[PDB]
């Protein structure tokens, strides 16, 4: 309810995903920068019974960018946490690996960090 | 893609996947270590078309640290590639978030890698 | 000159540093959270020859958490690119490592990001 | 701290430092992969006064990846810990940023982790 809904971070990126009460995250991604083109499957895992102090909800989901229109040959995950409020934010950390050959797996990784907005 | 199967990382934590055709993960995830106990469940995605080359299939999954068991608030996203060949190695780095207040939002990530084989304890 | 001066960020941490000819970054740090008492020394390298571009320069300074009144058994290392300006920022990332035993060498490091404003 | 001495990471670059009683770190690094080639100058930072139970020392450097053979713009900032025993390890992770556009800021920080170790070529 409160995480279930459409979101957008700084780079312009579009998050749509439902808060299951499983907990679990599901919806769709649309990148606005990279190789990314459309809508691209996401899935994901929520606390179902965050802190009762003032502690925001945590999760993260995985999108594997792969879809009709293209495949770059790689996966980010964010992780981070769900603060609600007067300025609802998601706040996140992600992980951009790319398949890669043992001589590159070195410079596999990109990191950093998308902060959402509702 | 020998993904679906049983893994084990250096911590002797136990993740066991099964790779849908559409390029989804699902299965569970049994830590060794920290506020963790039995199996939380795990749900991710990765490529279902890799580069023919050489390159690794790519990844990614995240367990909620909530169960029957017991409730972390907080939650791990593995990022990296599946790396096929005689012993199997999805390699990944991972990001580690337990949910806090604003004067700890600041230290609320928490940041590591984990390699994980089809065998050992 | 661009990235000599004293520096700010969102946390409200007082970062004051030179910026060497030969590519040395040298002086203190103050941080505002965690278990920080007043300046810690501070050191690290910048691009002296940045990109012609647009590019930021890259650079990268490490304190180590230990003066007169604390030492928190941590180091901490910011990687990130000057960029000058109307809005010169210093935009970083970090990685707070702690001494521990192996048993915990897992949960040892500690990630997140800084964004620096002059 | 064995900590000043020559170390080797499994990428088989070389890192060559010195600790001063301040809590310093400086010397040179040779990669052995990417846009590197000869001796590149470091300056680090470590725990002169680390915890005597058992926690191992902290500690962190950079690497402007600029001299005289070349320029890459970017840099790598290594935090870790160092591990003492028979075999002595340093173990880090560590942030490898480089300069860019706007456009580009996004995808300008690779991760990873080193470990380094007395001897290996
Ligand atoms: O494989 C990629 C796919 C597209 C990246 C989307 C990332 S997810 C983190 C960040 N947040 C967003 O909303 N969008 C970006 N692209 C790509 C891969 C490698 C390179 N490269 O230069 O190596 C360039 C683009
Ligand atoms: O309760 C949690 C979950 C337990 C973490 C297991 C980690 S997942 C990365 C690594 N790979 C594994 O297979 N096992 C370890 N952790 C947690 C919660 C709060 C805090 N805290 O400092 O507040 C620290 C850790
Ligand atoms: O060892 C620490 C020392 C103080 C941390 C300063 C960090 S540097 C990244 C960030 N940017 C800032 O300007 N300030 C913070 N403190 C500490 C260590 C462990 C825990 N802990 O709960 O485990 C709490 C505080
Ligand atoms: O030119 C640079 C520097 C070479 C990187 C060596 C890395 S440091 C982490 C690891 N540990 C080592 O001992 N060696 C490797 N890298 C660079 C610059 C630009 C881009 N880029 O994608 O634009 C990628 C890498």
């Amino acid at each position: 309810a409160g995480i279930t809904g459409t979101w957008y971070n700084q780079l312009g990126s579009t998050f749509i995903v439902t808060a299951g009460a499983d907990g679990a995250l599901t919806g769709t991604y649309e990148s606005a920068v990279g190789n990314a083109e459309s809508r691209y499957v996401l899935t994901g895992r929520y606390d179902s019974a965050p802190a009762t102090d003032g502690s925001g909800t945590a999760l993260g989901w995985t999108v594997a960018w792969k879809n009709n229109y293209r495949n770059a040959h790689s996966a980010t995950t964010w992780s981070g946490q769900y603060v609600g409020g007067a300025e609802a934010r998601i706040n996140t950390q992600w992980l951009l690996t790319s398949g890669t050959t043992e001589a590159n797996a070195w410079k596999s990784t990109r990191v950093g960090h998308d902060t959402f907005t509702k």
